[PDB]
């Protein structure tokens, strides 16, 4: 019993994770095979980022103006090209620590570990959510750019994100590790706005099968609801509306605790017109939305 | 900017990741130099935990009963011994991926990241603190039993718990990496209660200036205190007294932000006594105490 926000263990991402410096520039990059990711703002100035022109910018470097270094030693750059907004600088050697990984674009309400490093070092990990507005709740600094977003599944890697900016706000925007950024977001010192940050229902839904799971049992009520209802409720408190695929993927929460979700729903529904009272969940005085069905089940099992 | 419950990279604690199994009881173990360090409890059945007498069960185990298993490969034990509530289980081959290490005792308040882990094999990494009656609000299942709790200065692990015992109310206790109980707890299937879960006082103190430092800065008033008119109020509402050490302890804070601490006492004393009224500090919904003073300073310099 208890439940605590989890992030996977990061050593297979620390085993990954380099110093990229291109002029006066330092970030982190993520060496994969013989191919170091990095943020391709690397090569701007903090004057070249007012409105920088990144094809124009790159014909001004050079392999060897990329200095990539891994632990204390140097590797050496034998090619580099933009997809995106990432660089990808091709090195004459294969990280020997390179797990077994995968690129993935996630959607909006899916969580994912946060490896946060400066000078190609790690400092610390974390569990992120991808917000609906396609930012992140993160913990970032100047030099942090080039962190990295992932889930692991047994062995493999699956690499979702990589920290690129923070919006005036101090909420976090970054890309894929295809250089895609997730939102409307660029690459760019120019003023950039987030939409509403709504619930993920889904989310809540889940961690409140969590905190039945471990005895928090105080919030469940005689009620039920339906699911258009329920999305009257939902839109007003802005919560993301809820989708009968989201219902699918609560089916072994509600097995298990043998409360059918619409039951749940109608418990969020008046959790959300009284408010707490005072009380917790979990330890919580908020409903919590950075844990997944998925998550809740794999902590609640003991998935290594 | 931006503030997470942050854990330590748990790279350097996975490579000490062992499987300990004694007859049908299957652990997690600590795999240091040439040493697996394990609960005493895994000598036991179900039976043996309602009275135990550990030295008698001992008795009846040699080297070869207690199978030690690290990735796929088996370890040879070639000496055990027992420490307070720990075994030590000499082995013939020292841990490759033994980092630099120390076993610390840490006091009450003070945060650790726990890698938790089942078969000898992590599945996640979460941020806890000891809380002040000597039990830590984990989330640990039946397996999880070996699981460490550290911090990192650098390159230097210092080990500080190991996972022994859930309570009947779902808190945790455990042992220090020299097999003593933090608390009064015992390593037996007896009812034993926990005492009051005060409030780390200078933990809640720290993480308003880190809120402070991000930009959430609504609770801030134009009051001060004293420490002992602050204490008057703390202890009214379970909070831990509020010492000249934690004063001393919070100075880089107040230096960074220009709010006195006695200030940022009298805001903890309003916050107290009016209540959020439905607002948030740092995305909480109430004072979050298992952020140290360091781990602020750590988290808003970058400390890798
Ligand atoms: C200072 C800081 C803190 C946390 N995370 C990131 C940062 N750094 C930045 O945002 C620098 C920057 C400026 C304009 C555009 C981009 C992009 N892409 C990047
Ligand atoms: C089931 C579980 C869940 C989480 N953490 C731990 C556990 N397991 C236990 O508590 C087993 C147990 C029984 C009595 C005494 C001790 C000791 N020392 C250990």
């Amino acid at each position: 019993s208890g439940f605590r926000k989890m992030a996977f263990p990061s050593g297979k991402v620390e085993g990954c994770m380099v110093q990229v410096t291109c002029g006066t520039t330092t970030l982190n990059g993520l060496w994969l095979d013989d191919v170091v990711y990095c943020p391709r703002h690397v090569i701007c100035t903090s004057e070249d980022m007012l409105n920088p022109n990144y094809e124009d910018l790159l014909i001004r470097k050079s392999n060897h103006n990329f200095l990539v270094q891994a632990g204390n030693v140097q590797l050496r750059v034998i090619g580099h090209s933009m997809q995106n907004c990432v660089l990808k600088l091709k090195v004459d050697t294969a990280n020997p620590k390179t797990p077994k990984y995968k690129f993935v674009r996630i959607q909006p309400g899916q969580t994912f570990s946060v490896l946060a490093c400066y000078n190609g070092s790690p400092s610390g990990v974390y569990q992120c959510a991808m917000r609906p507005n396609f930012t992140i709740k993160g913990s970032f600094l100047n030099g942090s750019c080039g962190s990295v977003g992932f889930n692991i599944d047994y062995d493999c890697v699956s690499f979702c994100y990589m920290h690129h900016m923070e919006l005036p706000t101090g909420v976090h925007a970054g890309t894929d590790l295809e250089g895609n950024f997730y939102g409307p977001f660029v690459d760019r010192q120019t003023a950039q706005a987030a939409g509403t940050d709504t619930t993920i229902t889904v989310n809540v839904l889940a961690w409140l099968y969590a905190a039945v799971i471990n005895g928090d049992r105080w919030f469940l009520n005689r009620f039920t609801t339906t699911l258009n209802d329920f999305n009257l409720v939902a839109m007003k408190y802005n919560y993301e509306p809820l989708t009968q695929d989201h219902v699918d993927i609560l089916g072994p929460l509600s097995a298990q605790t043998g409360i059918a979700v619409l039951d749940m729903c109608a418990s969020l529904k008046e959790l959300l017109q009284n408010g707490m009272n005072g009380r917790t969940i979990l330890g919580s005085a908020l409903l919590e939305d950075e844990f997944t069905p998925f998550d809740v089940v794999r902590q609640c099992s003991g998935v290594t």
